[PDB]
């Protein structure tokens, strides 16, 4: 029976859309608009129009809460769908408001919230079915009792709607749709995957789990930077799942006169057990439950123990999940991490690059952006912001843009016109303005991300490319054939070469091809952990690492370490072994079945101490080259696009007098064109601009004032200030220990000995 | 403490039985940990009810910690809690019995050998490999996906009539695991056989005649006045796997093999250093016999010799530390020490002394023989064909340690993985380019791990270990040489 | 915690009102700083009041404190205490002005050089100024 279809939570919050995968539409042939028949339990049904979204997977139906409430069904069940093209347009509907809805009003409810409602709309509505309606605070609640025709009519322009009489009581069974769905949370993918794969099953289905025995997760840390906004996100899955979130705040539970706050707690427990499937939040969990050593009385080591002794007393009885967020990982009391307590942790990251985007179009979704605005632009130029940053920015857009016309609005009041207010469609410039009196919060933090550097960025090194090809693609790409043959991937790789070059260039650019995530590790914080605390902060780096497999750790300047230990100090050296050696042992601990790549490199390679230099640890040595003709075009073409034209000057030419000359050396002449040109323009504008004043009007039309294009001149001017960046004779040095490394493998050939 | 008085009586009033009491530290932390008046009391009021089992009646009292030194010394004197037990890690063997245990209600396919799947959960306890086990059946329903079904009311049996669990779920639940031991010692007896290295006659005939025998033979060995030597000194060039030799002797001798490398033991100088000697020690001599194993022994000096002259206080410090603990060691208990190192000539001479470590062997590199030895310990693998002769493979590769060896038996497979990647990617295109080509599932490139692949892998073939290297050793054995 | 409370719906129940609670290091202080138990619970009543502003309300918190690390780190999340305004030491015109504003009730002489003493009391606040 291929017609039926097990409902789930939908994303579209209007009263008659339901959402199906384009298989389903192909094989029951049906088109889009159209009206189809959904039978539920009561032997109720329900008209809805069909809706295109390839989210939806093919054997589940996205459908609302009001036709959820309409026909007596929950989610996780089963409803039949039929086609209905045996609609015909409504003559007349009467409607009636429900009595604990429109408590009061005393006002047209035809003209604010019906005519709105049926406007355009087309709605398909049959008799018995309650539909919501928004208003200014409130949400009302309509019944179809009388429909002509019955019980399926479609609402049209000539349709008469009848609103007089008696309000109708409550229906018994809450009849609702209304706060936060999926369509609210932006740039949490993968964390609101994982967390619907975990929470889904075991309270949709509350049997299916217990059937193969599956113990189901009784406790979820979700820890991460504040105002990123989880409350939001367990609101989220609380109303679209079904359940009764119970928030207890943190300081509610503190400022109480001791002895009834843990009574409060003990309440709150129970008063969640009733209710049947209850998701408890517990917010702000490190403010009642910090650690150890921050506790100086005896009050707070008792609603400690209290909310222990009562997370163990959630054994079995009812289907409550309780979930907890912190900060950090390490601040609230090491007590609570033992199995059966919370177990699970969920790792909320900073928004990155494309899922700002999404919280911007959240935020701007009533206001008129205008068409200059670029909201991909703002969105790359913004980073190290979070949710709340981003909505005050936008704020206090608005409130500039509607600053800035005050006086054409009926500065007083007098019942502020909705189309003059609506018409400051804020610019670019407010954008602008905003983001620059803006602090954001991240700032100091590490980034997790994946870069958008491409190959073709770097000429390429195909021998160097082709190794870490190697060494990084095949072992994530199949698995399968490295576990027939048994061989057990290398770890860790090791670059040296000329100060500059490509690094951190290659190894964003190999991380992007493997679509995996990287983390940058710097020298100073390296130096930062030497002077000082040395041993925790490798420790969670590395956990962070290792949660967000597969990714590609990278440790910029290794060396640098050993630049401190090598000179006049002679103090340092017990920080140097401390780091080594926490390097040294989370690198062993780390199982060879997690893919979590090692790539350090280092300027000065044969100072660094070989007791790294050994297998188990970084084991690969590669050379960079100076880039080279080729290397050198792509460099400059890259440099070139970012916004100039240069069509006078030949490039290859330019390469061959460049011998010898590194990356950033390159970087650095493309960059000085550009400041001559700015320069030119600049002193051109002023001239012009003299001569306008010693002459009222002197050119009234506005000719071709200097345009973007890096002229041949500009150039010349541009690389008579050259360097020679890195001499020759660490070239010497660099190619003597290469070759020193080379004469081990030398043996002369062979000749098929025996076979 | 009106609470466990009332427990206390009434266990009194209800024949033999055991009181068992968990988080013993929740309620007992070491007195200055303590901070108010309410945790002293309470301890001093379980002191005395302990006190108080005098006859009384037939009462044991059980109770569990984490650490052994979180418990205040105050509850160890004699009458109160005085025996101690600990339940370690479980083995492989320990492992395989959970999952067994844990897999009985769950109706598995007819594809699990439970053997590897526990080999490869080195670090892991009962509930984590229960929440692989359910990781894995969550797996299975996801899989199996609830298409458009009606399983209301009779979900259960509707669908255990037809489930099962393969090989791609424990995998997922494998990769999605995360270990909660890792950073914790580990005590089992080892699996490496005399076969696995080659040769060495003399190095095995002294490492059983002064391991095997005092443990086999002791009534001889009273019987003759014997003191047995308590520690050995292994040296020769690096990568000549002393560690194999001692896992080898170990488990020849079924004693316990404990490990302890080289970066735990120069952490330790920085901050805690009396602490985990004291309880690695105490721990090697409760499981006796033992093989007890330092790693890297002189890489002290490694540090104290440079620019820097300031760790050279907490080597000291860690040195004179090991030097008392073996000092205090007693005859009773079978407990072995085995140093490994490289550099002997930077050994400070305190160690080298009589009731310390004395007896010095050194470990030449593999000849001949014993390269042919080794190389049939590697030429295992799953895919080996059917190979060819390793007579001259030893013969070519003089001077050659065991890490070269390996290395070259590697880049072999890293070929022959290439040839089977860009085969594959090949024919995938050549299919795109001709649809319906290839209908027949023709069978893939073998593991044609062939002459030439060695060939071209051994052509970058490393002499890991210099020349001058043995004669300093050779030097330093005629030194001993008297 | 009564006097405060009291105070906070006392502003609710009559207008757009400016709450102005000076020496606010004196009450959240760091959190090493609080050895008592009294200044917990006062500073846990004072977030959820402060947290207590639910959409429709009309009172705006203006608070005055030294250097922004005093502060108890809880107090400046998003929702609570998030603006920051910086009152620097005014400069050589600031004290003019300074000054003008304390000197014109005073009734100077023809020899006053106000500028001069005004470049010369580099250091000075509005306080010192006045006496
Ligand atoms: N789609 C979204 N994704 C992430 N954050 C959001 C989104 N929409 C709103 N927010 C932010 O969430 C905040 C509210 O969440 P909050 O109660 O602060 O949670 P928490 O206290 O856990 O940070 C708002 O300030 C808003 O800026």
């Amino acid at each position: 029976r291929p017609n039926r279809l097990i409902v789930d939570e939908a994303i579209n919050e209007d009263n008659s859309v339901v959402s199906l995968s384009q298989p389903k539409m192909d094989e029951l042939q049906l088109f889009r608009g159209d009206t189809v028949l959904l039978k539920g339990k009561k032997r109720r049904e329900a008209v809805c129009i069909v809706l295109s979204d390839d989210t939806c997977s093919d054997e589940k139906i996205r459908m609302n809460r009001v036709v959820r409430n309409n026909l007596r069904v929950r989610l996780g069940d089963v409803i039949s769908i039929q086609p209905c093209p045996d609609v015909k347009y409504g003559k007349r509907i009467h409607v009636l408001p429900i009595d604990d809805t429109v408590e009061g009003i005393t006002g047209n409810l035809f003209e604010v919230y019906l005519k709105p409602y049926f406007l355009e709309a087309y709605r398909p509505i049959r008799k018995g079915d309650i539909f919501l309606v928004r208003g200014g605070m409130r949400a009302v609640e309509f019944k179809v009792v009388e429909t002509d025709p019955s019980p399926y009519c479609i609402v049209a322009p000539d349709t008469v709607i009848h609103c007089e009489g008696e309000p109708i009581k409550r229906e018994d069974e809450e009849e609702s749709l209304n706060e936060v769905g999926y369509d609210d949370i932006g740039g949490c993918r993968k964390q609101l995957a994982q967390i619907k794969e975990m929470v889904e099953l075991p309270l949709r289905h509350p049997a299916l789990f217990k059937a193969i025995g599956v113990k189901p997760p009784r406790g979820i840390l979700l820890y991460g930077p504040p105002g990123t906004g989880k409350t939001l996100i367990a609101r989220a899955v609380a109303n679209e799942t079904g359940a009764f979130f119970f928030l207890i705040n943190g300081p509610e539970i503190m400022s109480k006169l001791a002895g009834e706050s843990e009574s409060n707690l003990r309440k709150a427990f129970e008063e969640a057990e009733k209710n049947a499937p209850a998701i408890i939040f517990i917010d702000e969990l490190d403010a009642i439950a910090p650690k150890r050593e921050k506790t100086h009385g005896e009050v707070e080591r008792r609603i400690v123990s209290q909310l222990l002794t009562l997370m163990d007393g959630l054994k079995q009885r009812a289907h409550v999940i309780v979930m907890a967020a912190t900060n950090r990982p390490n601040s609230i009391d090491p007590a609570l991490r033992r199995f059966g307590r919370f177990d699970r942790e969920v790792d909320i990251g900073i928004p990155d690059a494309t899922g700002r985007l999404e919280i911007l179009q959240i935020h701007t979704k009533n206001m008129k952006l205008a068409d200059d605005v670029d909201l991909e632009q703002v969105a790359n130029e913004t980073h190290g912001h979070v949710g709340a940053d981003l909505a005050a920015l936008c704020s206090e857009a608005a409130l500039q843009a509607i600053r800035k016309k005050m006086d054409l609005i009926d500065l007083e009041d007098e019942t502020i016109d909705a189309e003059v207010m609506n018409s400051l469609a804020v610019t670019m410039d407010d954008f602008r303005w905003a983001l620059s009196q803006s602090n954001p919060s991240a700032l100091r933090e590490t980034v997790v991300e994946v870069p958008q550097v491409t190959w073709e960025d770097i000429g390429g090194l195909e021998d160097v490319k082709r190794e870490l090809q190697e060494l990084v693609q095949y072992p994530v790409e199949h698995p399968d054939k490295f576990l027939k043959f048994g061989m057990t991937p290398s770890k860790g790789v090791l670059f040296y070469g000329p100060p500059g070059c490509g690094k951190t260039l290659l190894a964003k650019a190999i991380a992007n091809e493997c679509q995996a995530n990287f983390i940058s590790i710097k020298g100073p914080e390296l130096l930062t952990m030497w002077f000082g605390e040395s041993e925790a902060n490798v420790r969670e780096i590395f956990d962070k690492a290792r949660q967000a497999a597969p990714c590609v750790l990278f440790f910029d300047e290794l060396d640098s370490i050993a630049k401190a230990r090598g000179g006049n100090i002679g103090d340092g050296g017990g920080a140097a072994d401390r780091v080594i050696n926490q390097i040294l042992t989370e690198m062993d601990g780390m199982s060879t079945k997690k893919n979590v790549f090692i790539i350090g490199a280092t300027n000065r390679p044969d100072i660094i101490d070989p007791a790294i230099l050994r297998p188990g640890r970084l084991d690969q040595l590669i050379y960079i080259p100076l880039p080279d003709e080729k290397s050198r075009v792509a460099i400059l073409k890259a440099n070139l696009r970012k916004s100039p034209v240069a069509k006078d000057v030949d490039l290859e030419f330019l390469a061959k007098m460049t011998n010898g000359f590194s990356g950033a050396d390159l970087t650095e002449i493309c960059q000085r064109a550009c400041k001559l040109a700015i320069r030119e323009s600049i002193e051109s504008e002023i001239r012009r601009e003299r001569e306008r004043q010693t002459n009222p009007s002197a050119m009234e039309v506005e000719e071709d004032d200097p345009v973007p294009e890096i002229r041949r001149d500009h150039f010349e001017e541009a690389m008579r200030f050259a360097r020679r960046s890195v001499s020759d004779n660490d070239i010497r040095k660099y190619e003597m220990f290469a070759q020193t490394l080379q004469q081990s493998r030398g043996f002369g050939s062979f000749r098929f000995p025996s076979g």
